[PDB]
């Protein structure tokens, strides 16, 4: 039977399309566009249209909520098709929308929401079927209750679409087009992949676990900064799966009164024991189960200890999921870790840009923002956001956005207008509003993510990229070539130079060419572990680093300790060679299996204590030179990417007459060209304004402001005011280390 | 890592047959191998716990693996040796043998690889601690 196939979620929104495979499709004699007859379970059936796919296998159909939920089938499932190219056009189609969705709205439904969604594009429709649409503010579903001819008919220019009567009740087979699902999170395609994975395993066929015999996992621990959103992702795994999902929250469990506390979670175990293949969450964990010494009750331990037996208490049954949420993982007791109990762990970080873009794509789907904003702008200016903070700025930008119409809903009525909802429309302006007062949470946290720095950044130094690429790149993407002969990569490589050549910038571009998660320890926080805090830092700053492999970290400035150290102060040594040794014990614990890099730069090599220059550390050196040759121009065109033009002043006359200069004293040149084109351009703007004051609109020949035009002028007057950070006496000592160590060695 | 390193096995072989179907007769799993890809790859995504505790082993360096050195050689025999394999012969003379030892030398000299290799012929423990 090369008919059944698997269902799996859709990457097109449109609620009549299904994506076959090619050959599938060839097999199956259907054309593109070719209407076809998909029948599920349940003895349910839909009509739908067929389109091209790009990576889809044989076996996998791609499909929406909508015709899921028609089909009244959940992911996973088997799915029998039939192609049936007889539709007849329809007549008179009667569509009426469902109770709990229309609270409030009157007006004509059918000038607003149907007519937009039914033009251009023949939809197929079945009798009984429900489909959902997106329009001023809402989500309405509107159910199929009969058409004609009975029961497939196409919708075309010429029909007679009959909207009037009372809305129907909802029925108690589809459980609902509106609560939360795998396309209701953004940014967490990888955690989410591992959750699904390990818990569709359990929860579909628990026969297949009974025969073969082997241990399902008996809990799940998900931890991350709050409002990243992991109650949501729990919910959303077992309304999809199809569980009881049974949520028990922390505080309400504490608030009671003595002894009844234990009693009532016993009873949610019990009944989660006996409704089924469920999912028990507790939220809050740490506010019922911290550490040993903080307690200092006994009601506490006597809560901490009943919910430890109740979780060795489950062996097999039905297959019970206990997941658990923590805000940071180390606050539990160490207790609730043995195997048997909450053993792996899964980690929710903060989303990076292209997740926030997602989220703010995923929650303004029902507004009707403009034709003119620009969500990658507000999406990487807002760093620092979580989900929440995302999804209460798209609530006020709205709000503030319909402040100023009331006049045109003045009093009204207590069921709004219809079309003035459609009169409505998110400006950018509104969304800058709504970010000046408002505060994000995350600040001060550290930030892991793929930087966007690519290779046409750096200009010159061919050498030391090849010398990266050779180090970095082979060891990783071909491990077949080092696990067959005995090769010890290495594990680190130490930055020495003149200051300000680009280190970080190496660093970057050779993480972002890996495409590995990239993170940086700078001196300040460094120095700030050093003195007043502990060491203890360390420990989760390399445990973080492990998590994420692979990964590039990076320790900028590490001469600051011996800088610091070297003084009259005399009392603090003992703390850097505390950070030494921190360094060291951590460096020499990482094993081969996993993929961590670390890099350090420096740039008095000669001050470096040389425990760490050993064979098993940082063991190579490189030597970034003072920059020369039109490479220079190569940073320039770097920092002139958005900066408009040059015209005539030729970069590489520049570049012959600006040697022995670092990168930091060309940003700088280009920077002080660009204020001086501003302040022209300011000027220029004001004399214009105050000569308009004199003569009303008198300007026969129509010119706009003044086009960004920089001239040669502005850059040699910048240029004037310049000299050259680098003293000649730093190259030379230098040069003389670097014989040094080509020698003396 | 067992039991993982079986259920990923199971896994590329569920999609193809018709799971849908009646419950496969554990035939199918019977017809199931694991190979050394699997258990690899459960390696790969595994959590070890041990990690930060002081490990107490026999070293596996042999004396053939250092060369040279025949004078300390012996003496390192004559000190580590002798007492445990002959308590009563020093029982006669009733003499407490030297326990302890220093090495100085260049750095990079073989110092971690004779502790080592001594440990290694008497077939002791080695516990390590470092500066
Ligand atoms: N893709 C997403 N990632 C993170 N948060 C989201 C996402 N989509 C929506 N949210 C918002 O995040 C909130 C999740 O609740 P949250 O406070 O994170 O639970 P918890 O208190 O357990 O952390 C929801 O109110 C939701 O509006
Ligand atoms: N190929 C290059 N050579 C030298 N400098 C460059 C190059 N490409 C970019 N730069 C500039 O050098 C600066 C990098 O400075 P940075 O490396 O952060 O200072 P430090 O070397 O003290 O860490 C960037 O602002 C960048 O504009
Ligand atoms: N027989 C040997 N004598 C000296 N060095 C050796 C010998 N065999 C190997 N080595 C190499 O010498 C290096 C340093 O040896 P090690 O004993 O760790 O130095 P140290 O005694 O100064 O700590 C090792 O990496 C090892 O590969």
């Amino acid at each position: 039977r090369p008919n059944r196939l698997i269902v799996d979620e859709a990457i097109n929104e449109d609620n009549s399309v299904v994506s076959l495979s090619q050959p599938k499709m060839d097999e199956l004699q259907l054309f593109r566009g070719d209407t076809v007859l998909l029948k599920g379970k349940k003895r349910r059936e839909a009509v739908c249209i067929v389109l091209s796919d790009d990576t889809c296998s044989d076996e996998k159909i791609r499909m929406n909520r909508v015709v899921r939920n028609n089909l009244r089938v959940r992911l996973g499932d088997v799915i029998s098709i039939q192609p049936c190219p007889d539709v007849k056009y329809g007549k008179r189609i009667h569509v009426l929308p469902i109770d709990d969705t229309v609270e409030g709205i009157t007006g004509n439904l059918f000038e607003v929401y149907l007519k937009p969604y039914f033009l251009e594009a023949y939809r197929p429709i079945r009798k009984g079927d429900i489909f959902l649409v997106r329009g001023g503010m809402r989500a309405v579903e509107f159910k199929v209750v009969e058409t004609d001819p009975s029961p497939y008919c196409i919708v075309a220019p010429d029909t007679v679409i009959h909207c009037e009567g009372e809305p129907i009740k909802r029925e108690d087979e589809e459980e609902s087009l509106n609560e939360v699902g795998y396309d209701d999170i953004g940014g967490c395609r990888k955690q989410l992949a591992q959750i699904k994975e390990m818990v569709e395993l359990p929860l579909r066929h628990p026969a297949l676990f009974k025969a073969i015999g082997v241990k399902p996992p008996r809990g799940i621990l998900l931890y991350g900064p709050p409002g990243t959103g992991k109650t949501l992702i729990a919910r959303a795994v077992a309304n999809e799966t199809g569980a009881f999902f049974f949520l028990i929250n922390g505080p309400e469990i504490m608030s009671k009164l003595a002894g009844e506390s234990e009693s009532n979670l016993r009873k949610a175990f019990e009944e989660a024991e006996k409704n089924a293949p469920a999912i028990i969450f507790i939220d809050e964990l740490d506010a019922i189960a911290p550490k040993r010494e903080k307690t200092h009750g006994e009601v506490e331990r006597r809560i901490v200890s009943q919910l430890l037996t109740l979780m060795d208490g489950l062996k097999q049954r039905a297959h019970v999921i206990v997941m658990a949420a923590t805000n940071r993982p180390n606050s539990i007791d160490p207790a609730l870790r043995r195997f048997g109990r909450f053993d792996r762990e899964v980690d929710i970080g903060i989303p990076d840009a292209t997740g926030r873009l997602e989220i703010l794509q995923i929650h303004t789907k029902n507004m009707k923002l403009a034709d003119d904003v620009d969500l990658e702008q507000v999406a990487n200016e807002t760093h620092g956001h979580v989900g929440a903070d995302l999804a209460a700025l798209c609530s006020e930008a709205a709000l503030q956005a319909i402040r100023k119409k009331m006049d045109l809903i003045d009093l009204e009525d207590e069921t709004i207008d219809a079309e003035v909802m459609n009169s409505l429309a998110v400006t950018m302006d509104d969304f800058r509003w709504a970010l000046s007062q408002s505060n994000p949470s995350a600040l001060r946290e550290t930030v892991v993510e793929v930087p966007q720095v690519t290779w046409e950044d750096i200009g010159g130094l061919e050498d030391v990229k090849r010398e990266l690429q050779e180090l970095v790149q082979y060891p990783v993407e071909h491990p077949d070539k080092f696990l067959k002969f005995g090769m010890t990569p290495s594990k680190g490589v130490l930055f020495y130079g003149p200051p300000g050549c680009g280190k970080t910038l190496l660093a970057k571009a050779i993480a972002n060419e890996c495409q590995a998660n990239f993170i940086s320890i700078k001196g300040p926080e460094l120095l700030t572990m050093w003195f007043g805090e502990s060491e203890a830092n360390v420990r989760e700053i390399f445990d973080k680093a492990r998590q994420a492999a692979p990964c590039v970290l990076f320790f900028d400035e590490l001469d600051s300790i011996a800088k610091a150290r070297g003084g009259n102060i005399g009392d603090g040594g003992g703390a850097a060679d505390r950070v030494i040794n921190q360094i060291l014990t951590e460096m020499d614990g990482m094993s081969t299996k996993k993929n961590v890099f670390i890099i350090g730069a420096t740039n008095r090599p000669d001050i470096i204590d040389p425990a760490i220059l050993r064979p098993g550390r940082l063991d190579q050196l490189i030597y970034i030179p003072l920059p020369d040759e039109k490479s220079r121009v190569a940073i320039l065109k770097a920092n002139l990417r958005k900066s408009p033009v040059a015209k005539d002043v030729d970069l590489e006359f520049l570049a012959k007459m600006t040697n022995g200069f670092s990168g930091a004293d060309l940003t700088e040149i280009c920077q002080r060209a660009c204020k001086l084109a501003i302040r022209e351009s300011i000027e220029s703007e004001i004399r214009r304004e105050r000569e308009r004051q004199t003569n009303p609109s008198a300007m026969e020949v129509e010119e706009d402001d003044p086009v960004p035009e920089i001239r040669r002028d502005h850059f040699e007057e910048a240029m004037r005011f310049a000299r050259r950070s680098v003293s000649d006496n730093d190259i030379r000592k230098y040069e003389m280390f670097a014989q040094t160590l080509q020698q003396s060695r």
